[PDB]
RNA sequence: GUCGCAUCCGGGUUGGGCUGUUCGCCCAUUGCGGC
């Protein structure tokens, strides 16, 4: 089937989908981009529509493996895109089902907890960093939703195979209180330099809002309350940043380095 | 005196600002947000315009140390603001014109080369980590623009305040030769792990635009370093590569060892 | 600010929030111009 006006139905309905509202009422939602669409696949989502683009490639097609092929005008492309520049390749795809009764734990497993996370970009970049380090699992707490279009274009498509699980707040507490994983709090006033704190053992990295950061709550159920050194004018560096920071001093000291 | 209709030609004249060929022109520059507005004056920047808003507060006028307030409406407000919802407080600054020339770096500087031109926000975001580490000097492109909204934005303020340079390369190859500053590319293939360079001594980071380095660069460099991968992505954001590699040096300078 | 015109029930065509701001972002809800 081919489209080309942006005020046919389907195409409305496509760019519907942007919406978490949507999402949540049809159960799918929208892929941009050939590598994220890939990995979507890759990762066994069920892909119901392939949408191609006027500059998409040969090989595009038969990625559908049995799913409706639509072929959109650069106009109706346009409208479905979250994107300025559209991107050629999309898949609307099932959300997944995903809980943490299936999820078992090694012995010195790396966590991130993120609590109350509000750009969809920082989720994002998040879990690339998270993809990056080798975390074990990602706990998202009460944030943006993880399947918006910002989070997939940040995360590289790293968001459909990552070990990441959107959980309420008393869900993740929880969870870690049953895993008996040490809570480490990242919070710019904490008594104790980052590199100082032992992650070689399990540990949980606690990662707070980025306009009021971590409730008092959380951070008294930490072990340990850890900060990032600020030398300048900033106050806090950005959320995604701190859980990279934190992640990679984990991976250096699992490397082979000593905490400071 | 206030001032309510979208259409005021000085309305016109403050909203102009948002494009970077009337800044230039002008000399002038907007700054959103009482946080940033507070990190330019914090800077010493010149404030010639405060705008303030409906909802602004007493402790907000006071801020203007003699230059002209305008109280704004909303309406007029949402013409001037880079943001669907504007803020309360905006002041309009002189374009600050700062040189390498003076600049004296002291005997283990901490140094980010941006190579290449990065979007707005993603530099915002790189200046940001550049002042959370501390960094002594910053050298971007010759053409880049630290005035722009989203630099300020993403920046939290702190591009005001950090020694950030846009140079020629020439320049920026001469000003770290002259200073004898050993370079670092960072690279996803680099021969060591970043944190086996020992930055204890001085060091230049070379960073390509999320884009890479050109080779001459990579090759005149002591060291190309690579942060580990350890999943599918094979990069990652020019902002957290940036945070990454300086508080490294960082934790080197702070008693850390070189792994 | 204000004035048409739509549209919806005369009365509405909204509130808020934001340490990544850009075809900005988030959250409750329930339009298009002119000067
Ligand atoms: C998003 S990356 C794009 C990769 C870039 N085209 C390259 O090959 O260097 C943007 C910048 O981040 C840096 N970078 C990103 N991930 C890195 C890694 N794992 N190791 C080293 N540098 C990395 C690179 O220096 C690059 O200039
Ligand atoms: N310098 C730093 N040290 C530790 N954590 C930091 C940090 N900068 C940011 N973070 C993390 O990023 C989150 C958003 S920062 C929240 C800012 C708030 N003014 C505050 O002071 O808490 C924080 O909750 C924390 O988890």
């Amino acid at each position: 089937m081919r489209i080309e006006s942006p005020q046919n139905p389907r195409v409305k309905a496509l760019a519907a989908l942007k919406e978490r509202k949507e999402r949540e009422r049809t159960g799918r939602f929208l892929v941009e981009g050939r590598r994220e669409v890939e990995r979507a696949l890759e990762a066994g989502l069920s892909l119901e529509t392939l949408l191609l683009g006027p500059k998409a490639r040969p090989e595009d097609r038969a990625l559908a493996g049995g799913a409706e092929v639509l072929e959109l005008s650069e106009r109706a492309l346009a409208r479905v895109s979250a994107r300025e520049n559209p991107a050629q390749v999309l898949g609307v795809f099932r959300l997944p089902r995903r809980s943490l009764a299936g999820v078992t734990l090694g012995a010195a497993p790396l966590v991130l907890v993120l609590l109350g996370l509000e750009k969809p970009g920082n989720l994002g970049a998040i879990l690339r960093a998270a993809d990056g380090a080798g975390a074990d699992l990602v706990l998202v707490a009460e944030g943006v939703d993880l399947f918006s279009p910002q989070v997939i274009r940040n995360s590289t498509g790293a968001v459909f195979a990552l070990p990441v699980y959107p959980v309420a707040e008393e869900e993740a507490a929880r969870f870690l209180e049953e895993q008996n994983l040490p809570l480490v709090a990242a919070t710019p006033e904490g008594e104790r330099l980052y590199w100082e704190g032992d992650y070689r053992g399990g540990v949980a990295f606690l990662l707070g809002a980025e306009d009021k950061g971590l409730p008092e709550a959380w951070k008294r159920r930490a072990q340990v309350r850890v900060r990032i050194p600020m030398r300048g004018r900033a106050d806090s560096l950005n959320v995604a940043v701190t859980a990279a920071l934190l992640l990679y001093e984990a991976l250096r000291q699992r490397s082979g380095g000593a905490p400071l």
